[PDB]
């Protein structure tokens, strides 16, 4: 029932394509069915790749496709922190992930053939897992991510009603300034993130700044954690732009928005300490319907 | 009292590579310590990631190599010329950095080390991330590598200078191609096959007398009194599905001559005919470099 790209863990590479609709929204209906069948064919051909993919839609095209039914939290991505976090809301998101970049490339080609000239590709980012699953800053990324299919479903997959099997998606490309990061002492970097660098040990919440990344995004409501399923990867060239392509899935958009409001100063006027070396340059919210829902479009 | 080849020339079947092309911004002196630091970094990464099967090459353009060598050796080295009156453009830079291994993430760390070693002494012009595609095929859908020299023994014979001051060194050629896959897909599979000189699916050679003289194999499979002009290719696909994509062409040879003769052939300087691949892809960069032996990089001071 769930689209194949949400639940796989420990992918080695991914491709994200963000696009606008140029043609009529009805063109996305046939295109989506073609592509999900393509993914099924690639999984059969490369079973070792552990390949998954997701097709998600922006608010305006999803309202049209759904006839206004369900996805009650969906909205265009707003700016956060009054512009600290920019907004680049598009109509279509394609997320391909697997153990093999060469398979992801063939699948991305299939996606483009399926949608054809109905879409205008605005962004295409090739993510790769770095050494020790670390972000390019040198800090491990993923330790507190939900682990196992059971918990990942609980966090990311809508449980019942019209949207059952669906998920909300958030994508945001960050540009790292490693020169600025490298100017910081390792203890200062550690207080910035909220975990030790080499050992990847949590720094006690009582002993780290409230502006530390963990203090900004490890949020609880009466003791219940606001969890998300992250699929982020490093990207770029060593000599050009590089950073983290941030990608999160959640059965509720609420959990993601609460973390953004926190990071960008809207909740308590304090900003994420990571903004001293990295900045977000894109931002979008998308709705990932279930496989049955996609089949039921056309 | 002998020479050691740089680690990135001979490895076969590497799945990933990084190529950095840069110009020298200051005194050529800057390149001496940077190069020694960089090859030391490579040894460090080889020790930490033994399963990466990592190799790298540092190679120099004509002008800076003449300065670093004091004009001794590298007799065939010269700035890459235009071929075919401009059909093959020329983008001769001062420094080439070729990293290849089984792991892209390790290549990325090595590329960061290369940039930290040379620092603001260089101006990076190109940084290309190559990846092996399905069945070792070029993005055109044709297998790339079948007649490439196979095994360490033959690869050394073809790529590595055997004696004299340059023993252990090699000449390198890099050329980035931009594929127009829409133009390629307009062609019937039989026309594509006549363009390359091999069948697409099964990768069978089409006989020399059955295929046009403009076929890729007819252009580059050259013999001088029965002796093939062989080269060691390290080319890989690169790019995005929706953006620029193609083949990053890279070849090593004990003699620049073998490479130049294939380029004169492809670009119409030899017999006035040109490579049929120019019907769907074109070259947008081009340079020649000298890859010294590992010890000569250690005699840089
Ligand atoms: C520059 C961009 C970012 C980088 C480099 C980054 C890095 C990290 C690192 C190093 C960790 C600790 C290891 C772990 O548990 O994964 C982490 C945790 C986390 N990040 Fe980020 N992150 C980034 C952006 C974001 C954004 C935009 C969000 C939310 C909208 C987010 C939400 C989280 C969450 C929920 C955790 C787990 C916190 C916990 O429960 O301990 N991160 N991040
Ligand atoms: C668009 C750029 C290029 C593509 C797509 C390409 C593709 C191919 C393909 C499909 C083959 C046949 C399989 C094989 O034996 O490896 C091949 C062979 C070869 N290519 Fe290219 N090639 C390109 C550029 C070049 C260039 C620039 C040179 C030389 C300067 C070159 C020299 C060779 C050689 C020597 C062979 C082996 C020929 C033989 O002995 O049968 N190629 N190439
Ligand atoms: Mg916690
Ligand atoms: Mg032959």
């Amino acid at each position: 029932q769930v689209q194949s790209g949400i639940l796989p863990e420990h992918c080695r590479a991914a491709i994200w394509i963000e696009a606008n609709l140029k043609g009529d929204v009805n063109a996305l209906r046939e295109a989506s069915k073609i592509f999900v069948d393509n993914v099924a064919t690639f999984q059969a051909k490369f079973p070792d790749a552990k390949l998954g993919a997701v097709v998600a839609f922006g608010n305006n095209v999803w309202r049209q496709l759904s006839g206004g039914e369900g996805a009650d939290e969906l909205k265009d991505f707003p700016v956060y922190g009054k512009g600290l976090a920019p907004s680049t809301q598009y109509d279509l998101l394609i997320h391909i992930l697997s153990a093999r970049h060469e398979v992801n490339f063939s699948v991305a080609q299939a996606a483009l053939a399926a949608f054809g000239d109905a879409i205008d590709v605005k962004e295409e980012i090739h993510g790769f897992r770095w050494v020790e699953e670390r972000d390019l800053s040198g800090f491990v990324d993923g330790t507190e991510n939900p682990a196992g299919e059971e918990t990942r479903r609980e966090v990311a997959v809508i449980k019942d009603g019209v949207d059952a099997g669906g998920s909300y998606v958030f994508v945001q490309r960050w540009e790292h300034n490693l020169k600025q990061l490298n100017r910081m002492s390792v203890p200062d970097q550690e207080m910035m993130i909220g975990r030790t660098k080499d050992a990847n040990e949590e720094i006690d919440g009582d002993e780290r700044p409230v502006t530390s990344h963990l203090s900004r995004v490890d949020l609880k409501e009466d003791g219940k954690g606001l969890k998300i399923v992250r699929q982020s990867l490093p990207y770029g060239t060593a000599s050009g732009t590089h950073g983290l392509y941030f990608c999160a899935y959640c059965a509720r958009l609420y959990n993601i928005e609460q973390q953004l409001l926190s990071m960008f100063g809207d909740t308590d006027g304090k900003r994420d300490a990571m903004l001293r070396f990295t900045k977000p340059v894109t931002g979008g919210y998308y709705f990932a319907p279930s496989l049955e829902r996609i089949q039921a479009l056309g």
